[PDB]
C-alpha cells in the first residue's frame, strides 16, 4: 500500500507587541528555527531497527518522538500570526514542502494564523471563519481551512484524492457551548466542501481533520465537546471513548510555569512524573491551580487532535492508522506538542 503522513502543530508566533517581554530572541528567530527543525525531521529518517513483536498493546505504532516524522506529507500549523515570522517559516519549509498556503482568509484581516504545507498538489481550498460577533474587538480569527489534494492516479487513469481540514477553535475554558457550536459548523463545512469539490473519475484515499480544538479528553468541564458527533465520523486514535483516554495518550499543552532539548523532553514525557510536572492538567476548582502532583490523574490535557474518517473512502481500500506520535522536536520553541499520524492505504 501507500502511506501518508500528517502533522499538526500550534507554533505560537505572535507579533512582538503582544508576545512575552524581555526576550533576547524575537518571533522571527523562533520561526526560522521551527522551520529548520521541521524540515530536518521530515527530510531525515531516524534509525528503525527490526521489531519482532511490534506494538502489542495497540493496532499501530505509538510513541513520544524527539522528531517530526520522516517523509511527512502534510503539515497544519496554528498561530502563525506574525507576517515576517511566517516568511521565515515558509523559506525554511520550502526546502522540503513544494506547496505552502498561508493568508488563507482569502479563500473565505488575514489573521487566521493557519498555514498548510504539502508535498502533494492542492486541488481546492476553502476557509470559513467561526462566527464571533464581538463589536470588532477580535485580534485573530478562529476558523477552519479545507483542502483537497491530488495524491496519485490509478492504472485506469482515475485521480486519487484526499481531504484535509485544519482548525483552531474558541479558547476560553468555560465556553463549552461555543466550542460545540463550532464543532457543529466544522461538521457541516466538511460535508459542504466534499460536496462542492465532488461534482477523470476520483477515488478518495483519506479524509483527515486536525487542529487545536482547545478541549481535552479527560476533564468533566469539556464533557459536551468530548461527546460531539464529529468523533463518531472522524476517529480519534488516542480515545477509548468520551472523556476516556487510551493509556498511552498524553497531553499536548505544556505547563508554562532552561535548556530542554528534544531528547530531554522525550525522556521527561515518557514518565508519569515528568508529565505531571511538564504538561497542563485540569485545574483544581477550590484552589484555581494545578492539583498537587500525587492527586493528578491521567497523562495531561490533550487539546491538539489528529482524526481520520473510516467512511466515505474508496470501498476497495483499507485506510488505517500505521503510526501515531507526540513530538518533542519544538521543545522550548512553543507551548504545544505537535501531533502526527501515518495512515497506510492498502488494497486486496
Ligand atoms: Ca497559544
Amino acid at each position: 500500500g501507500k502511506s501518508f503522513c500528517f502533522a499538526t502543530a500550534n507554533v505560537c508566533l505572535l507579533p512582538d507587541s503582544l508576545a512575552r517581554v524581555n526576550n533576547l530572541f524575537n518571533t522571527q528567530a523562533r520561526a526560522k528555527e521551527i522551520g529548520q527543525r521541521i524540515r530536518n525531521g521530515a527530510a531525515r529518517p531516524q534509525i528503525k531497527i527490526y521489531i519482532d513483536s511490534p506494538h502489542p498493546d495497540e493496532a499501530f505504532d505509538h510513541e513520544v518522538s524527539a522528531f517530526f516524522p520522516a517523509n511527512l506529507d502534510f503539515l497544519c500549523l496554528q498561530e502563525v500570526f506574525d507576517k515576517r515570522a511566517a516568511t521565515k517559516l515558509k523559506e525554511q519549509l520550502h526546502g522540503y514542502f513544494e506547496y505552502i498556503l498561508y493568508d488563507v482568509g482569502v479563500y473565505g484581516c488575514l489573521n487566521s494564523g493557519l498555514l498548510f504545507a504539502s508535498r502533494y498538489p492542492i486541488m481546492d481550498v476553502a476557509y470559513h471563519c467561526y462566527p464571533n460577533k464581538c463589536n470588532d474587538d477580535a485580534l485573530a480569527s478562529k476558523g477552519a481551512l479545507f483542502l483537497k489534494v491530488q495524491v496519485g492516479s490509478t492504472p485506469q487513469d482515475q485521480r486519487i484524492v484526499g481531504y484535509i481540514a485544519c482548525t483552531h477553535l474558541h479558547a476560553p475554558q468555560e465556553d463549552s457551548a461555543i466550542r460545540c457550536g463550532q464543532l457543529d459548523l466544522l461538521q457541516d463545512w466538511l460535508a459542504d466542501f466534499r460536496k462542492s469539490t465532488s461534482s477523470p473519475e476520483e477515488l478518495v484515499a483519506f479524509d483527515v481533520v486536525c487542529g487545536d480544538f482547545n478541549f481535552d479528553n479527560c476533564s468533566s468541564d469539556d464533557k459536551l465537546e468530548q461527546q460531539h458527533s464529529l468523533f463518531t465520523h472522524y476517529r480519534d486514535p488516542c480515545r477509548l471513548g468520551p472523556g476516556e483516554e487510551k493509556p498511552w495518550a498524553i497531553g499536548t499543552l505544556l505547563d508554562t510555569n532552561d535548556v530542554c532539548t528534544p531528547d530531554n523532553l522525550q525522556k521527561v514525557l515518557e514518565s508519569e512524573e515528568g508529565r505531571r510536572e511538564y504538561l497542563a492538567f485540569p485545574t483544581s476548582k477550590s484552589s484555581g491551580q494545578k492539583g498537587r502532583k500525587e492527586l493528578l490523574k491521567g497523562n495531561g490535557r490533550r487539546i491538539d487532535y489528529m482524526l481520520h474518517a473510516e467512511e466515505g473512502l474508496c470501498p476497495d481500500w483499507k485506510a488505517e492508522v500505521e503510526e501515531f506520535s507526540f513530538i518533542t522536536q519544538l521543545s522550548g520553541l512553543t507551548d504545544h506538542l505537535p501531533v502526527a499520524m501515518r495512515l497506510m492505504v492498502s488494497s486486496g
